[PDB]
């Protein structure tokens, strides 16, 4: 129900690493990664390019195990 998950605030690159000013969090359907996670999720890349507005699931970001 409340529970908010972490949204691409800009376009995210290909291979680039995730810096704070890159995450928002949001109450979006389905959910993806916790917005909590948002602190271990700094410097991790991204495995494709992520949109304005997406948000961010587990499979996007290599080496990301919750």
């Amino acid at each position: 129900a409340n529970q908010a998950s972490v949204v691409a605030n800009q376009l995210i690159p290909i291979n680039t690493a995730l810096a704070l000013v890159m995450m928002r969090s949001e109450v979006v359907t389905p959910v993806g990664i916790p917005a909590e996670d948002i602190p271990r999720l700094v410097s991790m890349q991204v495995n494709r390019a992520v949109p304005l507005g997406t948000t961010l699931m587990p499979d996007m970001v290599k080496g990301y195990a919750a």
